[PDB]
């Protein structure tokens, strides 16, 4: 029997791929997401983990019985290289457009962020997407009966966003939500409480929790699988439920009072 994987993965810790719920599956490494949604129209790929996790999505997809060439549209959750690594690689293989909102553009044809995002220092450099539909921030990618629906949740980054699409086993059928990351993490210069610095961004991400925390949410998974408890949910180490309507919910409460730790240490320092 497989022992599954870690919650302290390492990023690139390669995990054997499996069904999430009806045609969501996971595809992406231990330590971060990718998700493949299905049908016989395409498929729709979610992120792209880390600039070195380009084979392993694909290895994972061609288990699965899926071909990468089947893949129509890519969206992404948010423009930092552990998610948005491999995304040029991908659309090689695919031949599918990557979807983006505005604010993350210009980090997707650079391979680099600029000072909008927290973490620029700390920001490892990627292969530029050469194909990019810019997407509104309540857009939705349809691939055949697919429907993905963005919510924009800027705050970790400028340019993040979230998704939401039903998925069915029979007639049971869930909301699934891969809500961004919500961490007020940054390198050692960014400051959330300076406003002046970049005015409304904290406030965007006040907002964003807010609406994060009121999605209808059947099935909640995260960028960092860690950060929603995936692997006590999927895998070999399971022991809680799969569905859990109250999971959007406590998701956005503890990343506010994290949030709100943040602001705490920012006013004990100058
Ligand atoms: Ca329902
Ligand atoms: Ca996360
Ligand atoms: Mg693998
Ligand atoms: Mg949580
Ligand atoms: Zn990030
Ligand atoms: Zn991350």
């Amino acid at each position: 029997a497989s022992r599954g994987c870690a919650d302290d993965a390492g990023w690139n810790d390669p995990a054997m791929p499996l069904k999430v719920y009806g045609n969501t599956w996971y595809v992406g490494t231990c330590g971060i997401s990718a998700l493949l949604v299905t049908s016989d129209a395409g498929h729709i790929l979610v992120d792209a983990a880390t600039p070195q996790a380009g084979p392993q999505i694909l290895a994972n997809i061609r288990a699965l019985g899926f071909r990468p060439e089947d893949v129509r549209a890519i969206v992404f959750s948010h423009e930092h290289f552990d998610h948005a690594g491999s995304l040029a690689e991908l659309q090689k293989a695919t031949g599918a457009p990557v979807y983006a909102r505005a604010p993350a553009i210009d980090t997707l044809k650079r391979g680099l962020p600029d000072r909008t995002d927290p973490n620029f220092e700390v920001a490892e450099p990627v292969a530029p997407v050469a194909n990019i539909v810019t997407l509104a921030d309540d857009g939705v990618v349809s691939v055949g009966p697919l429907a993905l629906t963005a919510v924009a949740s800027p705050g970790h980054t400028p340019g993040g966003t979230s998704w939401t699409w039903r998925s069915c086993e029979g007639d049971d059928c869930r909301q699934m939500v891969y809500a961004d990351s919500l961490t007020a993490i940054s390198d050692d210069v960014f400051r959330y409480s300076d406003d002046a610095a970049h005015p409304g961004y904290l406030a965007a991400f006040r907002n964003t929790l807010a609406r994060v925390a009121a999605l209808d949410c059947d099935i909640l998974v995260t960028p960092h699988p860690s950060a929603s408890g995936l692997w006590n949910r999927i895998g070999p180490r399971a022991a809680a439920p799969l569905m859990d309507t109250t999971a959007c919910r406590r998701y956005a409460q503890g990343a506010r009072q994290r949030l709100e730790k943040r602001l705490a240490e920012e006013a004990a320092t100058s």
